[PDB]
């Protein structure tokens, strides 16, 4: 199970499929899992962690895409930037 260091170390391909290793507790199976939460809390210095991962809904695309989506929102608008490429 891959984490990272920064946000940075890795891709948002990578930080997508961060996500969908969430949203797909790929884990170690309940830990990694909360503890791969708190990386995406940790590491985008994103506003809404524990709300951009499963509490969004209802008229919040969380979907395992539109999550990172929503740092991808907040990272473009607060012009973050800072992740890797590929």
């Amino acid at each position: 199970m891959e984490l990272k260091h920064s946000i940075s170390d890795y891709t948002e391909a990578e930080f997508l499929q961060l996500v969908t290793t969430i949203c797909n507790a790929d884990t170690s199976s309940e830990e990694e899992l909360v503890k791969l939460v708190t990386h995406f809390e940790e590491m985008t210095e994103h506003p809404s962690g524990s709300d951009l991962i499963y509490y969004p809904k209802e008229g919040d695309d969380d979907s395992p895409s539109g999550i990172v989506n929503t740092v991808k929102q907040w990272r473009a608008a607060n012009g973050k930037s800072g992740f890797k490429q590929g």
